[PDB]
RNA sequence: AACAGU
């Protein structure tokens, strides 16, 4: 015998399709006041800014 | 994955 399972629907809170996502809350730390795209913790590299050194 | 918003 086993007794074990998980079935239930339910949730409360507005939201369209993106939990509370603020028009000024990073989606990605979850960081109200700056963008994810400018999130401290967004990733760096690798360093090195050279697409291609042209000669003229 | 941590971008769910050019
Ligand atoms: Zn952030």
């Amino acid at each position: 015998a086993t007794v074990v399972s998980g079935q239930k629907q339910d949730r409360q809170g507005g939201e369209r399709r993106r939990s509370q996502l603020d028009r000024d809350q990073c989606a990605y730390c979850k960081e109200k006041g700056h963008w994810a795209k400018d999130c401290p913790k967004k990733p760096r590299g690798p360093r090195g800014p050279r697409p291609q050194t042209s000669l003229l």
